[PDB]
């Protein structure tokens, strides 16, 4: 595809290409905690990843993405502000050139040096491909990445990045437990948005978690030594793979704490 991250085929550029791009539920957003409101009907998030099944874990050209068998019924996110049962598909991150940008959503304007993204359907849909077509198609937790301590759960992820440099790569990735990727806190925002990566599909719902998981400075380093380009071409380092915050209009943030 003619998208990506340059100056030429940018986020800037998607919307010749995807003309939703322009349209009233994009993704991500700045949430600005001054004006984010409180919602005692938001229920408690339920996260339930026991049964998570990865397989691989593949270079795309503009990230990488752990996939995960989706046929696994009990690996679920269900409750805080959805109704019914999603199934988790895939994670992928977003992250900067250097630790003081990376992240999509930003909190007061401040950006994270990467964040995470959980990405489930609904499974009143039967799957992934029909339910993107659908505006509750989609749950999508979002987690943000700060540097200090290491994240144990992550060094698995990083550890495999080498292997996969180059567009088209992939490892085998059994026996990864998502669990070791989220904080202590499921407190979150929510709003109805999109998919951040073309088509922008405006069929998701965001649920994005206030409490940053911590990684040390060399595991993020390790996600900038992945490569755009596949084998054998010119070497293009993937960095800044992150859409920045788009235009809030006319949505509610909701809050499920303070
Ligand atoms: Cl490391
Ligand atoms: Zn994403």
């Amino acid at each position: 595809h003619h998208w990506g991250f340059g100056k030429h085929n940018g986020p800037e550029h998607w919307h010749k290409d995807f003309p939703i791009a322009k349209g009233e539920r994009q993704s991500p957003v700045d949430i600005d905690t001054h004006t984010a409101k409180y919602d005692p009907s938001l229920k408690p998030l339920s996260v339930s990843y026991d049964q998570a099944t990865s397989l691989r874990i593949l270079n795309n050209g503009h990230a990488f993405n752990v996939e995960f068998d989706d046929s696994q019924d009990k690996a679920v996110l269900k409750g805080g502000p959805l109704d019914g049962t999603y199934r988790l598909i895939q994670f992928h991150f977003h992250w900067g050139s250097h630790d003081g940008q990376g992240s999509e959503h930003t909190v007061d304007k401040k950006k994270y040096a990467a964040e995470l993204h959980l990405v489930h359907w609904n499974t009143k849909y039967g799957d992934f491909g029909k339910a993107v077509q659908q505006p509750d198609g989609l749950a999508v937790l979002g987690i943000f990445l700060k540097v200090g301590s290491a994240k144990p759960g992550l060094q698995k992820v990083v550890d495999v990045l080498d292997s996969i440099k180059t567009k088209g790569k992939s490892a085998d990735f059994t026996n990864f437990d998502p669990r070791g990727l989220l904080p202590e806190s499921l407190d979150y925002w929510t709003y109805p948005g999109s998919l951040t990566t073309p088509p922008l599909l405006e069929c998701v719902t965001w649920i994005v978690l206030k409490e940053p998981i911590s990684v040390s400075s060399e595991q993020v380093s390790k996600f900038r030594k992945l490569n755009f380009n596949g084998e054998g071409e010119p070497e293009e380092p993937m960095v800044d793979n992150w859409r920045p915050a788009q235009p809030l209009k006319n949505r509610q943030i909701k809050a499920s704490f303070k």
